[PDB]
């Protein structure tokens, strides 16, 4: 069962860039291979970090605007968005692997540190 949730535009803005919590979006495109073998790694990963981080994945083939201002020239590429309280935003960084327990330990040390 899908474990992640597929985001447009609207729903990318508003849950993620404009939310309370952390994300991690998996940008990727259908016709192709490297997403492709990717997407079950992206389901390991949102099943490991559930409950402390929710995962989306944007259509970049669909939304093309969307993909190009999140800064993203190649697929897949995933991105942590983590929300800090403190100061009411959301923070980004590119996440340059393709392994969900690499992916799961990176996020971790990255929400421990200020």
């Amino acid at each position: 069962p899908q474990a992640s949730i597929d985001l447009t535009p609207q729903t990318f803005n508003e849950k993620v860039l404009q939310g309370k919590t952390h994300w991690v979006v998996d940008f990727y495109a259908p016709w192709c291979g490297p997403c492709q073998n990717f997407a079950p790694e992206f389901e390991l990963l949102a099943r490991m970090i559930k409950g402390k981080v929710r995962a989306g994945k944007v259509d970049c083939q669909a939304y093309p605007q969307t993909c190009q201002k999140a800064g993203i020239k190649a697929y897949p590429s995933v991105k942590l968005y983590q929300y800090e309280r403190a100061k009411k935003s959301i923070w980004e960084e590119q996440i340059n692997s393709r392994d969900a327990k690499t992916i799961a330990a990176l996020i971790y040390g990255k929400l421990e540190t200020l």
